[PDB]
């Protein structure tokens, strides 16, 4: 179930972080211009660069930190907190957080391993509203 | 306290991984040997390597894992037969994770964060004793 599928993920974060988050960017072509010198890259391009590496590694470790943390697929309100008042974080809004776990779950259902993808959309889910919650757009 | 240093080290792993791996290797220069593809190498030649990196990321991740479970710094006897049992760890002994613990220990009191450092030492003992309970020599 979900509490597995975390050590799952955990067990080999750097391939998962940069495969989910290439489904994401591959799958919503305008969210690469939130970020700089993304466009005009393939993924083996992105795959090479340093920021990209970087980021999408401390995404996913603290994501499956706060999923980590939830009860029932339901995340801590501080965690919610905690992510809306990064400042890099600052034009962002919960749709792109939707975004990012439509791409996520449909990652998991074609992959072929045991995920439980209900989880983890109810977690995007409620993730998102706690976002709203703590005040983001 | 011990709880939030599995946070703070889960949200840089593979930064932690490789550093608190090249301070134990540069500690007891001895231990290398048992890691024939690093030797020769400076710290930012290992650093570059991907190997490198997703081998320590790896051990790490388990080692998390393992602290979160314990209770109180006592590891769970099935995680350390688990690592007793690893086929890679063939011929350790307990002599070599107890160094490994006095190094990442200094390591700790150096980092100039305010990790539980006496906890990550009581830590480090009960999981060499429970090693010996599982069959290490
Ligand atoms: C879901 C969990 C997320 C976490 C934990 C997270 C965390 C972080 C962290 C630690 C940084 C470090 C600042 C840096 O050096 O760039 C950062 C920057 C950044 N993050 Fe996130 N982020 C998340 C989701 C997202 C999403 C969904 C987007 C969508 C656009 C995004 C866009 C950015 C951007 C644009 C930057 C600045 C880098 C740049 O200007 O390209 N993040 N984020
Ligand atoms: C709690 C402490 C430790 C944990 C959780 C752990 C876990 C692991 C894991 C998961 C692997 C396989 C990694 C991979 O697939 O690349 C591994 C390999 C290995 N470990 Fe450990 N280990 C620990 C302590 C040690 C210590 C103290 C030593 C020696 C001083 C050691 C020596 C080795 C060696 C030689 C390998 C083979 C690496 C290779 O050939 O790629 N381990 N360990």
């Amino acid at each position: 179930g979900f509490k597995q599928d975390i050590a799952t993920l955990r067990g080999d974060l750097r391939t998962y972080a940069q495969d989910i988050f290439l489904a994401f960017l591959n799958k919503y072509p305008d969210e690469k211009r939130n970020f700089k010198n993304y466009v005009g890259k393939s993924d083996q391009e992105l795959k090479s660069m340093a920021k990209f590496g970087d980021h999408t590694e401390k995404v996913f470790n603290l994501m499956m930190e706060v999923a980590d943390r939830a009860t029932d697929c339901v995340p801590l309100a501080s965690d919610a907190s905690t992510l809306v008042q990064m400042k890099q974080h600052s034009g962002l809004t919960t749709g792109n957080f939707e975004k990012l776990f439509v791409a996520l779950v449909e990652y998991m259902r074609a992959s072929g391993q045991s995920f439980d993808s209900q989880s983890w959309d109810r977690f995007g889910k409620n993730l998102v509203s706690a976002l709203s919650s703590a005040g983001m757009k």
